[PDB]
């Protein structure tokens, strides 16, 4: 029979009951099985973004064909899979392909409309057999179609169907569309909770509900790239597997299995002693760890074979309701149900009390491990040097960052809200704007910021407004239209960020621009949405905005004296409102002003700069004190309000650089020699003792 | 042979313009994100045009579409945002004359995708001086008048001919706030009862609220950062201390200057 | 028997010693593993650039297998890798590559369950003529093939973000 | 008889990417991909020669025949 040599009987699999369940979904499958039972056009097409489960859909119409929750005039049907990948094969000598195809046409036409044809990627069935001055598939089914004896059912990608089939729009009206819904957050989780089953079936583990639910609101807000509910299933699938290889690792065996090869190299080594002593009891903690570790592996290979066995006996009633045999209801459902029900339930709390080394069940600590490690999203649950470590953000701000205080509580607000997770999810995290004279340290904040979360200091996206002083820029950061040349590339910023989803964003200089640079930054600020030049949205909910602008600089180091903090914001306020538009800076979250720097500031930075100096230098080798009258002096010699720090920073670095590495080459700089920065005169001498 | 409307709206920012079309959206779909919102102060020059319409035969990304015609011709009945659409290049309209006059396009690859069941909505925000000047002792008709005058000096005079009703929106008052920082407090309800915490509020803390984010100059968002400072700080401060105990009455209590809270 | 004529037993080599004792990146190997002890997408692509040794990686998996440092799924399995150019080369006229790709896919359900599949060119495979990537499809879903891939991050941008099923 | 000498014969063929991409068979190999398992053999110490365009084209696409 030529049916089986190009087909697939699904029914088949379904009583292998190997599939999906499909859960949901009453609306569509009503809506195909009406578009199957027509008099002409039999054809319905699944449409949708991939994922959503189109596959799945036609697998639940078979699932309820064969459970029989179907209208009569399907009580029977066949439903097949049709297989480019068959048909295609051996197409060598001309009119092959036409010929295994009108076989399957006519075989069909036997079947006395008992039979429904299933075809995956349907466009591939369009483009199939078109080759140069032959015949597809295409102009062979557009007449067994309009007639419609030969029962399609359809599945294609969007943007695909739009490419390929609209292309040759007699097939395209051969079908009707059927548009699958992205399936709902709500819906999502009612899949999740039913298949939960098949998966621990799968990992050998188990699985918590509050995980599931956590799984679909984590996947659902902070990825976007594929869509729901297949992301969520990965996210699930993806924890089932560490906890699997976890189980079947542990880390402390490995600590005491590293020591215990320690000791014995030590030990040969040797050959007082004490360290057979010391190997026979670390090698017999390593032994009960493992034997430990062998014990909680056979309770859970148990409890997960008798689990397997509870889901064959439901597979088996769901045979008994099908097939109607009468002692085996009653016997399986009050026999099996209860007995392994309780017993399951006892392996379980057993495994709560013999798991101690390790972790057995789904939770949401490990969905977001997954999540976090997967993209980069911060997510999971707090541990305690991270939580304590952000609850002294403004501590590890002021170790490389002495004044300013004001945008040190800031910043560190805003990301305790981050970590906290209480931000908008309409708006994005931080969305700042730093006002203060030329160089005050604004820069290697938010550069310190980037070190703080990432342990990273140029992991961001520094985007200077510098350059941007006419219209255009705008179509640099983010993209150029099509037909333009920009097309292909796509935009700078939107890419910057659709690579790394979790970053902080600098737009320095911000003073430099034309004033309508400033939209983008209100589409940023209004959603964390950015469409570029192909036409696609942007998550920026998970990012900081910042802008350092040196607008009322002058008017800072005129009146910060004599003045509190609500009049100088107030009035820098309205220096904005002369220049920039008042519809951008409702968005901003804070406006701190950075008063000039005090000579103690100064000093404290100079003595950041030996610090940073005094590492650099040990990573060169060197052991480096100083005379702080040294320091004394640079503090003096380097004092302008005018221009900020830097005056310092050069000052520094001539006059402590140049006779440095003038005499470190020189082999004169020795490391391991106590080298004192002493005095000169009016420079700076180093001695090697 | 019009779409279903096409509205001008008008006013100062943060008056809820653009919460009126996302309540659109979240009454029509149940969802905020899913219309068409076509972020139209990106378009300060005269090109995406050809990336919201396609590009035509014979260049780069011919064979995708612009962006407007390919999710129209998906889902026919959306409901359109062109927000903010005073900064564009003042003439990118003329594609919408075609879409307000028909709603009709003709796109690249030439299928004329059908709009004439998907709401245009425009947003702008021209109207700051007008409606901050005159507001007051002015009606509602005398208003439209004179800011239809002001929006003819921007724009065409071929183009207001088609706005199906440019409704012009008016500053808030106290109250109004008062009840838009209810709503504020309903969604922090929920965004920190899906993490765990019965929290409640003292109601004089309303009071200070109003006390705080008043300004008739800015709308509604001084008061959205005014809770985001004020309230979030110490309530996520104290959160991450490990010192919040789920279950416990959260109850958002004023201090002398500030809000506490209890655990109780 | 397209096994004997397209696919090499890395066991086999390493087995007679023949391969790299490759050492080191064992927290990729370990992710591998993960990704290949799943129920569904069972199948890693490595991105990087070549000369980094990913082919290398899959061999040090493959000694690993030797030693049996594999979690319960992997013992008794044979790792075999393939080309796509040795596929595409054959293409005279329509439908030869497909036979051996077809053919392929009957020995991968044949041994049933027990072969970890390996392809590099990951991106080569995009392009061949519908040509490679949907015969490829169910296999690909359904669980009953473990390939894994090899390719580099440009032509992972220019390639894979196309088909979703490639994704 | 390559596998009877073992690496005693070391054979010559110039132009690779021509044994490549151009020994057209029906239902029936070439030389290209019926020895590159003798590259994955050792067996085949040979040696080649071509021109630097087609030793680009059809030679260094390839990752065995790298
Ligand atoms: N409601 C659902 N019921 C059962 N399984 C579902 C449901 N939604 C999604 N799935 C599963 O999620 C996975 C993704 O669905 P698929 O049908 O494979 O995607 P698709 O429909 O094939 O679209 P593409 O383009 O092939 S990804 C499959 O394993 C489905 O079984
Ligand atoms: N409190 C501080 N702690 C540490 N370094 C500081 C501090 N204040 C200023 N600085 C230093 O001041 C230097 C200059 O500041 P920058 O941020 O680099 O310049 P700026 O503040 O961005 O102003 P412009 O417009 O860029 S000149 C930096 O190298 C900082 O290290
Ligand atoms: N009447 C309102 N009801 C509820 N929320 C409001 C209201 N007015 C403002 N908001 C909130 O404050 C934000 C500002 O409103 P928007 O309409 O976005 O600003 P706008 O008035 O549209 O000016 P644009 O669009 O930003 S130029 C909204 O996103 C809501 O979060
Ligand atoms: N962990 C490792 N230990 C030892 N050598 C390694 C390791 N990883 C990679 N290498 C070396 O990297 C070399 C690169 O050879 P290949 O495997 O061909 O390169 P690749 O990284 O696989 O990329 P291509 O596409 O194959 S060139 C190998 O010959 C290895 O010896």
């Amino acid at each position: 029979q030529a049916l089986k040599k190009y087909t697939i009987d699904l029914t088949e699999r379904a009583e292998q009951g190997k599939l999906d369940p499909v859960i949901g979904r009453d609306e569509e499958i009503r809506r195909t099985i009406q578009v199957l039972q027509r008099r002409t056009k039999n054809n319905p097409v699944l449409i949708g973004e991939p994922g959503v489960g189109k596959t799945a859909i036609v697998e639940g119409l078979a699932q309820r064909i064969i459970n029989g929750e179907v209208p009569e005039g399907l009580k029977g049907r066949r439903v097949l899979a049709l297989d480019m990948g068959a048909l295609v094969a051996g197409a060598k000598y001309r009119g092959e392909f036409e010929e295994r195809l009108k076989g399957v046409l006519n075989d069909l036409a036997k079947q006395e409309g008992n039979v429904i044809l299933f075809i995956d990627a349907l466009h591939t069935m369009v483009g199939a057999g078109k080759a140069d001055g032959a015949m597809d598939a295409g102009n062979m089914l557009k007449p067994a179609l309009a007639r419609g004896e030969l029962h399609c059912v359809g599945a294609t990608t969007l943007d695909e169907y739009r490419q390929y089939i609209e292309k040759d729009a007699a097939l395209e009206r051969r079908f009707q569309k059927v548009f699958v819904a992205e399936p709902s957050v709500e819906d999502t989780i009612a899949i999740l909770r039913g298949l939960k089953e098949r998966y621990e079936l799968h990992h050998h583990v188990q699985i918590t509900d509050p995980a599931i639910v956590a799984a679909a609101t984590l996947s659902h807000r902070y990825i976007a790239d594929r869509q729901l509910p297949d992301k969520a299933i990965d996210l699930i699938d993806e924890a089932a597997s560490s906890i699997r290889m976890q189980i079947d690792s542990p880390e402390e065996l490995d600590r005491l299995d590293r020591r215990i090869i320690q000791l014995k190299l030590e030990q040969q080594a040797l050959m007082l002693d004490m360290l057979n002593e010391e190997l026979s009891d670390k090698e017999r903690q390593y032994s009960e760890l493992e034997e430990e570790w062998k014990a909680e592996k056979a309770s859970l290979s148990g409890t997960q074979t008798i689990k397997a066995e509870l889901e064959q006996a439901k597979i088996a009633i769901e045979q008994a309701r099908r097939v109607g045999d009468l002692a085996r209801m009653s016997e399986l459902q009050y026999g099996k149900i209860p007995e392994l029900e309780k017993q399951l339930e006892a392996a379980t709390q057993l495994e709560g009390k013999t798991m101690r080394l390790l972790r057995n069940k789904v939770t949401d600590a490990e969905i977001a491990e997954v999540l976090a490690r997967w993209t980069g999203i911060p997510v999971s649950r707090m541990m305690e040097s991270e939580r304590e470590k952000l609850l002294r953000m403004e501590q590890e701000l002021h170790h490389r960052v002495i004044g300013q205080n004001e945008a040190v509580d800031a910043v560190s607000n805003a990301i305790r809200r981050s970590r906290a997770g209480l931000a908008d999810p309409n708006r994005p995290i931080g969305s700042f704007l730093f006002l203060g004279p030329t160089g005050v340290g604004k820069t290697e904040l938010c550069k310190a910021l980037a070190n703080f979360m990432f342990d990273s200091d140029e992991a961001m996206v520094r985007i200077d407004m510098s350059e941007f002083m006419e219209k255009h820029s705008v179509s640099r950061l983010v993209g150029a239209p099509p037909g333009y040349v920009g097309y292909e590339e796509g935009g700078y910023l939107t890419e910057a960020v659709r690579r790394r989803p979790y970053s902080v964003i600098l737009l320095d200089a911000v003073e430099k621009a034309h004033p309508d640079v400033f939209n983008i930054l209100l589409q940023v600020l209004d959603d964390g949405r950015l469409t570029d030049g192909q036409g696609r949205t942007v998550d920026f909910r998970n990012t900081v905005v910042i802008m350092t602008s040196n607008l009322g600089s002058d008017l800072i180091q005129e009146r910060f004296g004599e003045l509190d903090y609500a009049h100088m914001k107030e009035l820098v306020l309205g220096v904005v409102s002369h220049n920039f538009r008042p519809e951008f800076i409702n968005r901003i979250d804070e406006v701190v002003v950075f008063h000039p720097l005090g000579e103690q500031h100064i000093a404290s930075i100079a003595q950041i700069q030996l610090k940073r100096l005094y590492k650099r230098l040990e990573e060169r080798g060197y052991e480096i004190h100083i005379s702080d009258e040294a320091l004394k002096l640079l503090s003096e010699n380097g004092y302008d309000p005018v221009y900020g720090a830097r005056p310092l920073k050069r000052a520094i670095q001539q006059q402590i650089e140049n006779p440095l590495a003038q005499q470190i080459l020189s082999g004169e700089l020795v490391p391991g020699k106590v080298i004192r920065l002493e005095v000169n005169e009016d420079r700076i001498v180093a001695v090697q003792h």
